[PDB]
């Protein structure tokens, strides 16, 4: 668990490397009815919550991750009022997308329960997102959940982690498809291009039989493996151009949000991957 | 050192994380009159030289670091013909270096023969640039080298324990004075995850020397945090680092073989999270 005052991140998915942060104080481990959670103090990243074993947010680093997966999509949608967020059980994805004047509803479907309760008490930063009016919350499979939904959603965006399993199946990006407006976007977690680039080109070439617009962009974050994370994009709308934000942001919107990451040159930025992912996926 | 089958990489300039590697073979282990150097093979990264406890180089993603570094000045200056690189042992940044037509002749000044001897044998594929005819090799001390220089160079390159004299602030002096009247200089530069205040100061004390200095980065999962930034300046008042005056066309980049470096990854290395834009412009 923790060795030595440090807790080390070891996965089969990037094997033969890892990182460790070094731990001042544990303040939670407990087995909810779908996953571990751990949560610690750590010397330099503030809170850290980890999940079956991998880092999946720290107080420090969190609000790359967070900006750029809510504003990804909203951004590249003209008019987004209504979002579905799955999983985003810390509450940080909420608290970016419900900044946005022209959503006035966003449903978020999370697993597990406990989760949420972690974060209210640990994660008080990324947790306010639940303070919102706009929230509807909903527990459950989000795999499941989207079957419930047809032409339902301008926006939907992915907060994965186990239990995100059912949210790996091929049939979830058709489930989304449908949910999804006739103009609608999505936005999920998209491997990251310096450990699984055969997996990105694999997604890609199965969106684009769905989608008549499809994306990869990505941003860094220091304790994700290997530094930086991608994400997936895909448009029902032809003329969605998502390298190019259709609603950019002025500097005052920028200030008035309190982003720390994103803007609209870091947005258009984040498409612009190093030679051999660009040639890998075009 | 090696605990258990894996490398951990620890410093105090990045507290309380660090990255490890697991390790297949012990491949050297001599501390030369410089430095302690290591070098094993590595599960997942190739081989991988360590110099001081501090990872230098793998060879799964040195290609980066290598590429940009050389990349970066050569591609913003109109004709760089005569280049310094000091540091750069393992002959990575010569490699890269050497691509260019334009480039005549290529001094390089590396402190530590050994490094030199170590790379050839364990790092092939980064020693192949002492090959190069183009190569002028020169021991010694890069600090105390550029006071024999004046007027000299096109392009200087820092691929930078012994690197101390490297960092006093006469150095960058000292390199403003080697140059061409139009010359134009890349220095390492600092992870802006880690270390944003001493990268705020480097640029207000580079701006006092130089009409133009920018601040770049560039991925890579081995160096700490999984990024590394580049500081950019030019004795020409008309150089823009962001748009590269010599851009590549497809062809080039295929020619060259590279991997990372394009002309839009080129643009893009300039584009900060909003933190650090902010941190380097307001
Ligand atoms: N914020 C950075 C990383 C997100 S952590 C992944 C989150 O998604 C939830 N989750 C996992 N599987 C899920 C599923 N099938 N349906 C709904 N939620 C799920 C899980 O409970 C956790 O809250
Ligand atoms: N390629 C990725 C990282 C470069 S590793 C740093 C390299 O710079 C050399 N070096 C260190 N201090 C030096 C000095 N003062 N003068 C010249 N060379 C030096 C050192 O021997 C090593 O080869």
């Amino acid at each position: 668990a923790i060795r030595e005052g440090w807790f080390r991140e070891t996965c089969s998915l990037w094997p033969g490397q890892a990182l460790s942060l070094q731990v001042e104080q544990l303040l939670h481990h407990r087995r909810s009815r779908y996953q571990d959670i751990l949560v610690f103090r750590s010397k330099t990243y503030g809170n850290v919550l980890v999940l079956d074993g991998v880092i999946q947010c720290t107080e420090r680093d969190e609000f790359s991750y967070q900006e750029m997966i809510a504003n990804l999509p909203l951004c590249s949608h003209p008019n987004p009022r209504k979002v579905l967020i799955i999983g985003g059980g810390d509450g940080g994805v909420l608290r970016e997308v419900v900044k946005h004047p022209s959503v006035e509803s966003v449903v978020q479907c999370e697993i597990d329960e406990d989760v949420i309760q972690v974060s209210k008490k640990f994660l008080p930063g990324m947790a306010i997102g639940y303070s919102s009016s706009k929230l509807t919350l909903h527990v459950g499979d989000g795999f499941e959940f989207m079957k419930q939904n047809q032409d339902a959603f301008d926006v939907i965006i992915t907060d994965s982690s186990g239990p995100a399993e059912s949210l790996f199946k091929e049939s979830y990006y058709q489930l989304m498809k449908t949910a999804l407006k006739e103009d609608g976007v999505l936005c999920c977690q998209g491997e990251c291009q310096w450990l699984h680039l055969d997996l990105i080109k694999e997604m890609r070439q199965f969106c684009q039989s769905l989608f008549p617009v499809v994306a990869y962009a990505y941003c860094t974050i220091p304790t994700y493996p290997s530094g930086q994370i991608g994400f997936m994009l895909c448009s029902k709308n032809p003329s969605t151009n998502f390298q190019e934000p259709v609603q950019p942001l002025t500097q005052q919107q920028v200030a008035q949000m309190q982003l720390k990451y994103y803007n609209s040159d870091v947005h258009r930025a984040a498409f612009v991957l190093p030679e051999f992912a660009r040639k890998a996926l075009n």
